[PDB]
This record gives C-alpha cells, structure tokens and sequence, in this order.
C-alpha cells in the first residue's frame, strides 16, 4: 500500500464516497473516527472498535504528551503497539485541547506554554505525533473561540497559517515521518467567508495531503455551521479529503456530507454513551428513564450491533442506573456501531445516487 | 441432562475432582465461581466470563431483590436471559449480605427485616431465588460473626439449622423449582468442632444436594480456617459437593482443596482487579506501582489469557493510573482467567495423582 492515496469512487451533488489507502490500511469515506482519549476508546477493546466497523481512530497530542508521555510511548514501541490498534490513527495536534483543558496558558507566536510547565509549538506538536507513530498528522493550529470579532478571527487565522507552514516543514524534515505518514492542514477563519478563503488559499499554496475544517465545533449552532460549510468546503482542493473536526451529531454528519465533508470525529457517541444516551434511528433516548425499566426491546430495533442482538433496554437501564461498568461498555459499543452504520448507509446511498433521498428520509424519522 | 448429578472421577488424599451435571450445563470441580453483583460480573461481558473458563457464576438474593427487584427479573424472563448468561448460576440466599450491607436490621426467628423496609426469611429467600431462576439455591442462613463465644455461636448455628429445614421445605413445595434446581445447605458453628458436627448432622438429616461450609470468610486467618476445615469437611457427606463460601486467595483455595472442598467463590479477583492488583504465579503485583510504567511484559509470563497475549504491563499501568474503564476490564479478565487456570491445574493434577506435588510447587513459587 502507498503512504497515501485518496480516491473518489462516486459523487452526488457535493457529497463524495471513496477510500483513503495508507500503509496500515484502507479508510472508507465518508468516515467516522472514534476518539481515543487517553490511548483508549473509552470502555472498548480495540477489537470491539474494529468490529463496529471503524477503519481509523483519533488519538490526542495533548493528552498523551502529559500522560503517559510521548517519548515513553515511543520507547515502548509507538501508540499502535501500546494500545493494540494496528490500523490508521489520526492524531490531533493539541491546538484545541491545550487551550481547552490547560490550567494556565501563555500563547505566543512561538507556540503555547501551559500548566495542567509545558510548551507546545508547531515543531514539538509534529515531533510528538511522530513519536506516537501517527498515520495522519494534524498541523498545529489555533482554534478561534466562537463568537469572534473579524479582527481577532483574522489575527488568529493568520497565526494558524504561519503555524501551518511551520508544521509542513517540520514534517517534511523528518524523512521517516514524511515517507510513512500523511499531513493535514486546518482551515480557520471563524464564520467569515473572506477569512475562510484566505485560509483555504494559504493551505493549498503550502500543500497538504488533506484539509480539515477547524473551528466549527465550539459553539456554532447547526444552521450557522452549515452556512459556513456551504461556502467553505468548495474552497478546499476537491481531490483531497475534507475533515470536519469535532462534528458531530448524526444529523450534523448527514448535512456536512451533503456539503462535501469526508471525515468526522466526535466524543458524543462515547461520552454520551456512558451518560445513558443511546442513538436510535428514531432519535436519541436516555436509557436511565423509568420507562425503560421493563422494556425488553433492544436499544434500537434495526441495529445489527452485538449489544442489540443480546441485551435489552431493561438490562442496560439497570446497569447504568447501578453505575455498572458493563453499562458503559454496552452503551458505548452500541453508540459507536450506530455511528458506523450511519456512515455505511451514507456511503452506500451516495454510491447508488440516492443520498439526497436517504438524508431526507433519515431526518424525517430521526426528528419524528 | 439431569437436574443434578455429582460424580467424583478421581481422588488424592482428601482432594477430589469431578463434575456436576445440571440442566444448563456441566460444572468441573474443583470449581471457582466468579461473583456477579448486581446481575453482572463487573467489567466483563458474559461471553468473556465463559472464555476465561468459568462454568458457573454466583448471583446474590440480597442485591437483586433491592435492584432491580426479584419479581421484575422474573417478569423479564429470569436472571439468565436478563444478563445473558445461559449456564448454571448459584444464588447466595442473602443470609450474609443482609447483615453485611443493610443500614438497619431487626433479626428474629422469622427472618431479618432491613433498611438499605424489607423482610428476608427462609421462605422469601427461596422464593426470590426461584423468581431469579437460580440453578443452585442456597439455604437461608445466619453467618455468625468472628470471633464468637461458644454460646452465641451455638444459638446462631441452631437458628440456621431451623432455617435450613424451612428452606428445604419451601424449596420442595415449589414443584418447578424442586424439579429443575438444586438446594445446598450451609454449615455454621464458628470455629468450634462440636458445633460444626451438630450442624453437619442436622444438615445431613434434612438432606441436601450439596453442603456449604459457612462462616469461615469473616475474619479467620488462614491457619484458623484450615484448622476448622480439617475437622469440618469430613463431617459432610462425601458423595455431595463441598462449597466453601467466600474463599478466597489462590493459596486459600489450594489448601482448601487439600482438605476436601469442591467449590469456591470470592470477589477478590474482580474487586482487587479494579484496584490494580493482578495475580501471577509468582504472587500478586500492584500494577499501579511505578516500576511497571515501561515494563513491556504481560501481567504474567505464562498466562494464556487474551489480556496477556495482547497488552503490556506498561499499558495496563497507564490505564489504571488514568482511571480508564478499559483498565478495569483488562485487569478483571486477567484475574478471573488466572483463577480458572489455577482451578484447571488443580483438577488436572488430582486427575494425575500429583496434586500434593502441585500444591507444594505452587506455594514455593507464589510465596517466593
Ligand atoms: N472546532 C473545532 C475543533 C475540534 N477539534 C479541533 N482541533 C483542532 N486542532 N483545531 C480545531 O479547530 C478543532
Ligand atoms: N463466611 C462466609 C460467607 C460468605 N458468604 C456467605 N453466605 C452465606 N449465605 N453464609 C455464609 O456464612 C457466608
Ligand atoms: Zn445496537
Ligand atoms: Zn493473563
């Protein structure tokens, strides 16, 4: 297999379906990436993640650099061996999380220093991702808070683009990395069209293997995110993957595919799983609700996951109410499976030229 | 398969190996029973429990009667369907737990009433076990606290024996239960030989499918428990299973088999698993200890479990230190697997007439 090859096998409007071939495996697109904080997809064995249909998972520069340490994981053989996932891993660069989780920060042109004292810069971020043995490396960016004035949004975007160039060069500098991994740039600009264009252009000029749409999962309502996607994704190179970071709910995902996005990540299925929220084709339910205490149906009536073929709502209800680990396990497995079944339905419907009808049908039921 | 058939296929000194055939399956003896509070073996899918080699698991009258409720589980189809375990289940009667976990109790000849207001009596305990669809029903007893004066120990034992007769008759009264399940009596008497004899005798006179040794897991040191086992187990009918309740550490188990016990249960492998204690043939280790942070070996060098073939100490160390659910999962799977491998080694060595040498060899290493 090649280092990186994105091929589009079918299209419908702005939506696309295909594959990314990399050395550790093939990624079917549009793709949902379970998130794996902190070298684990919470409450799932790797094999279980794979069984739900996941082709790739996300790891985080920020958390692993604090625990257990980037150099340590490198010493132990890389993230894949450490956690037992042998397929592609995309690592976020830390750009977001450093500002999100740190107890104290100092931002500067050089990078960000923080307490949880550490510095994170384009160079270090790319080095950490290297040490982890990431397959898809993210540029070190700044995720602009929402809302943002045009001035501050512009300043932030410009910095991110300078950091994008520094990320590129740091990646290319490391032969082993350049030859075996891929590098994705990250578009910023808040919700402003001219800034998103200048950002798209700076990224394309630098050149990346894929293009992420940053900053649209930090407060924007769906209508606003969709409006920004409407003009923003066509700015990106058509022949490269389009990754919407941090999105999202099943309906976010469907609308974003309708707008040209090929890759997604979100903690919602996992986190909300452990809190008792289960996704269904008729909308999300809270399994803790009293009305499920003697409900013998599965979580969802059509889901093929192992959880739905074996246990009832009533049981899972009991587990979560009891704070039992197996509840978290079952809820999470179901939710990730559901997300993967959604992606398959999306891929298949685009392949067959009936995606717009799928999206309409999905919405009708999900929102009923 | 018959309702109940215990056959002894080989012996060595007081130790025995064989099988219990029941309608839902065969139990290899000596047997370790993972404990399944509250309709779950914590952090394991049923299938995972089975894969470690478990033939039967323990459920608890006390906890399930409070949550989710005995009648409710009966409504939903019985404990086996509810939790997805289709093999034998032994249910404890509540005798122990009511006094152990309840917030307020009133003991009387009729039974125990408690707040966590509920009453538990021989009749209700047996009815609850029925409702759950238990395969091996335990008599409702009183687990005498340790230490105990001879007077109080005698009074407690006598009550337990009256309750044993009431348990027997309540069980026999329910045709469905009498025909498909088994009933085990429970010997009490504290550490006193004459009381253990009177108890053994009252139990044998009543007649049960198996005989448990109660009250030896509530403070007694090993030397004392072994001394009491030394005279107590020969008092029980030889041709019926001998169950030591609540025991124990791997070395407890080996010494108790040496004294004629065929069945064990304990929360140690599960609970201590989640707290970071892993069993090894060289003794238990605490995986949280700093010295495991870059240790690439498996939990144990010889263990065949899935955990030891796939993940390192270093990873599991990281998980538990991070309070990750997958740490609890992996630790628990390993620990139960280890317990089952111990039981297999015991069964095989008795079958081959080299159990006394196994026990000596085990102790030498484990205590090295
Ligand atoms: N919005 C949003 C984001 C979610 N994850 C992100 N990660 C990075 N590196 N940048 C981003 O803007 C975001
Ligand atoms: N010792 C001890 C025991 C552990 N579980 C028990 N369960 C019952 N019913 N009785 C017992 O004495 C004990
Ligand atoms: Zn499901
Ligand atoms: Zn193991």
């Amino acid at each position: 297999r090649p280092r990186f090859s994105f091929s589009i096998a079918a299209r419908e409007g702005k939506a696309r379906t295909g594959t990314i071939e990399m050395k550790r495996g093939v990624i079917r697109t549009p793709a949902f990436m379970p998130v794996g904080t902190a070298a684990t997809v919470k409450a799932l064995k790797p094999e279980t993640v794979r069984a739900t249909g996941a082709d790739i998972i996300l790891g985080n520069t920020y958390h692993l650099m604090l625990r257990p340490g980037a150099e340590r994981i490198a010493k132990l053989g890389g993230l894949h061996s450490f956690m037992g996932w042998d397929r592609p891993i995309l690592t976020d660069s830390g750009g977001y999380q450093v500002m999100s989780l740190s107890s104290l920060t100092k931002q500067s042109e050089e990078g960000v220093t923080f307490k949880s004292r550490h510095m994170l810069s384009p160079e270090r971020s790319i080095e950490i991702q290297h040490l982890l043995g990431s397959d898809i490396v993210m540029a070190f960016d700044e995720c602009t808070p929402y809302p943002a004035t045009p001035s501050r949004a512009a300043s932030s975007m410009e910095r991110s683009m300078r950091w994008a160039k520094r990320s590129r060069d740091a990646f290319d500098s490391r032969k082993e990395q350049a030859e075996n991994a891929a590098l994705f740039g990250i578009q910023q600009g808040s919700v402003f069209e001219n800034l998103r264009q200048q950002s798209a252009d700076a990224l394309a000029e630098i050149g990346f293997d894929g293009y992420a749409v940053g900053g649209l999962a930090v407060g924007e309502g769906q209508d606003e995110m969709f409006r920004v996607l409407d003009f923003s994704v066509p700015m990106l190179p058509d022949d490269k993957p389009h990754y919407l970071m941090g999105v999202g709910k099943p309906d976010d995902i469907v609308g974003a595919v309708e707008r040209g996005i090929d890759m997604f990540d979100c903690v919602l299925p996992t986190r909300s799983g452990r809190n008792g929220q289960a996704f269904t084709w008729d909308g999300p339910i809270n399994i803790r609700n009293a009305r499920f205490s003697e409900d013998l149906k599965p979580l969802d009536s059509e889901c093929h996951c192992a959880v739905c073929q074996k246990w009832s709502r009533a049981y899972i209800h009991h587990l979560i109410r009891a704070g039992e680990i197996l509840g978290a396990m079952l809820m999470t497995e179901h939710n990730i499976a559901f997300y993967q079944q959604l992606m398959q339905k999306i891929r298949d419907s685009i392949s067959e030229g009936r995606f717009s009808q799928f999206a309409q049908d999905f919405r009708a039921r999900y929102f009923a």
